[PDB]
């Protein structure tokens, strides 16, 4: 029993984090085998941060401008070359402690832990979700550019994103490893703000589950609701709309429970209408929407 | 900028981390240097569990009725003794990546990162706070007995906590790394439950200054309050008294935010008297008390580990 936000242990991605230096900046990379990914950003001064040119540049560096650092240890950069927002710094040495991994690029709702640091050294782990306007609502201080997010699968590590800058509103926006930024964002001091984010309906309807599972039922009633009609409610509260897919998705909670989709979905409706009475939903004022339906299967 | 709810970094905890099986019982035990601590109950059935008489049962032991499991390699029991509601067991080989460490005992209000583990193997990290009631509001299934809970100081790591059991209202309940419980717990299948808890007012205020920090400060006022008054309207709503030792712990982070003590009291006293009138601090609408202090100095000027 009990319900806590809860990271992957991050030790397989610990032995991955070393310390980025290029000039006057110093950021975060991820060691796997011989190579080190980065924010291209770390290429950057002052003068060429509004409209930077990284492709000009990448160009007018040499690996000896590189200081790689993993703990006590200096890497030899042999190689260097760019991914669209990301840097790849080839290295004379592969890490010895690099896990089973795969590079993957999730959609909005999806839900990672990431592994704030600093100088290349982790300094906390979080949960995080990706937001449905692509940015994530982070814990991050300078510094921590290269810090990454990731989910575990057994024994690999799936790197989802690579952390780079924040936003005005306090949010930050990243990549996935391949350099694709999530969402309308670029790596330039330009103007940029994330759109008004709403709330992961699907999330919130497995979080509702994992209530349930765990001895909530105060929020339930006796009403169903069609798609639409749940649809039309949750939009004038800022929530998602829910698709057939995320009806589906929420199959094996609601056979666990007894509860059908649409009888949740009209708890849901309640919920939004009525506020929360003074109660709590597994501890909780406000309807969680950082717990994916997948999350709480694996919890539950 | 963002607050999150932050463990530590879990990797020296899960190079530690092996299955232990006795008999029946299959749980997760903590391998330092040439010995693996587990929960004394794994040398029980169900029967035993009712009134177990622990000494008898792990004299009827030997060492090859314990089998151990780091990772896919089974270790050689070699001993096995009993410290309080802690079974140690004596292996062959010292862990290679025994971690510079501590075993600490923490005080009700302090908070340490739980790596929950199911058959030695490390599933999830969450931090939470040892409640003023001695129980933890964590997140366990069965297997998860063993699972431990810590913190790192520079390069060490305290360990603090090991889990033991769920109490009938789903709140969980374990001891220090020298078997001895955290609470008025036993472990015996027995009719237990816990105190009624209260808020850690300390946390409170520390959570309420990363807020500031944050630059959520809707419910700052001009008013201050002395400690006695404080302490008065806090009893009453069930909140924990903030002593001396509280004030100046919150110091560093005072002088940070313009913002003394009994300032955040005077504004803590009125959020729980006239409630957050449909508002919300660092996106939660009720005080969250699973900060500590130095939590938020350390989130809000990034230690690493
Ligand atoms: C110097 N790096 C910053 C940046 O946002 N860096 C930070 C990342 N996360 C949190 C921060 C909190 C406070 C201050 C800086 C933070 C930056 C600025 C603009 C652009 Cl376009 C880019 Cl790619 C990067
Ligand atoms: C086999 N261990 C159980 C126990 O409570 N085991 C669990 C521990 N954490 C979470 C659980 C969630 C669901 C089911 C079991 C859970 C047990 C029973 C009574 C006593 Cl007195 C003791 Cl010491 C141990």
């Amino acid at each position: 029993s009990g319900f806590r936000k809860m990271a992957f242990p991050s030790g397989k991605v610990e032995g991955c984090m070393v310390q980025v230096t290029c000039g006057t900046t110093t950021l975060n990379g991820l060691w796997l085998d011989d190579v080190v990914y980065c924010p291209r950003h770390v290429i950057c001064t002052s003068e060429d941060m509004l409209n930077p040119n990284y492709e000009d540049l990448l160009i007018r560096k040499s690996n000896h401008n590189f200081l790689v650092q993993a703990g006590n240890v200096q890497l030899r950069v042999i190689g260097h070359s760019m991914q669209n927002c990301v840097l790849k710094l080839k290295v004379d040495t592969a890490n010895p402690k690099t896990p089973k991994y795969k590079f993957v690029r999730i959609q909005p709702g999806q839900t990672f832990s990431v592994l704030a640091c600093y100088n290349g050294s982790p300094s906390g782990v979080y949960q995080c979700a990706m937001r449905p306007n692509f940015t994530i609502k982070g814990s991050f201080l300078n510094g921590s550019c290269g810090s990454v997010g990731f989910n575990i699968d057994y024994d690999c590590v799936s790197f989802c994103y690579m952390h780079h800058m924040e936003l005005p509103t306090g949010v930050h926006a990243g990549t996935d490893l391949e350099g694709n930024f999530y969402g309308p964002f670029v790596d330039r001091q330009t103007a940029q703000a994330a759109g008004t984010d709403t709330t992961i309906t699907v999330n919130v309807l497995a979080w509702l589950y994992a209530a349930v599972i765990n001895g909530d039922r105060w929020f339930l009633n006796r009403f169903t609701t069609t798609l639409n009609d749940f649809n039309l409610v949750a939009m004038k509260y800022n929530y998602e709309p829910l698709t057939q897919d995320h009806v589906d998705i929420l199959g094996p909670l609601s056979a666990q429970t007894g509860i059908a989709v649409l009888d949740m979905c009209a708890s849901l409706k309640e919920l939004l209408q009525n506020g929360m009475n003074g109660r709590t939903i597994l501890g909780s004022a406000l309807l969680e929407d950082e717990f994916t339906p997948f999350d709480v299967v694996r919890q539950c």
